[PDB]
């Protein structure tokens, strides 16, 4: 129980707004998929993890980075883990070390495609 399957869809939502990572896990894996019909340049989604304090800067700088950079500032030290940006019918996975998390803190998981984090934002918590 050290992975989660996340979908981002044409309605600009992930399937979850709260991810729990079992603290017995040494690594955690997010398997993102896009069950919609819309292409990456219209309704692209990524899955990006940061602290709550860093989310807004990652989102804003991501928009400024452009589609060709997956709407994610390259080499952003604030990004704990992230997938690539995907469109309809694609999938992407990322694994990260659970040592990057700590109990008692709600981390933020979000998409940086412009506008999406109005809905595509939620918490991740080690329990
Ligand atoms: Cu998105």
């Amino acid at each position: 129980e050290c992975s989660v399957d996340i979908q981002g869809n044409d309605q600009m939502q992930f399937n979850t707004n709260a991810i729990t990572v079992d603290k017995s896990c040494k690594q955690f894996t997010v398997n993102l998929s896009h069950p919609g019909n819309l292409p990456k340049n219209v309704m692209g989604h990524n899955w990006v993890l940061s602290t709550a304090a860093d989310m807004q800067g990652v989102v804003t700088d991501g928009m400024a980075s452009g589609l060709d950079k997956d709407f994610l500032k390259p080499d952003d030290s604030r990004v704990i883990a992230h997938t690539k940006l995907i469109g309809s019918g694609e999938k992407d996975s990322v694994t990260f070390d659970v040592s990057k998390l700590k109990e008692g803190e709600q981390f933020m998981a979000f998409c940086t495609f412009p506008g999406h984090s109005a809905l595509m934002k939620g918490t991740l918590t080690l329990k």
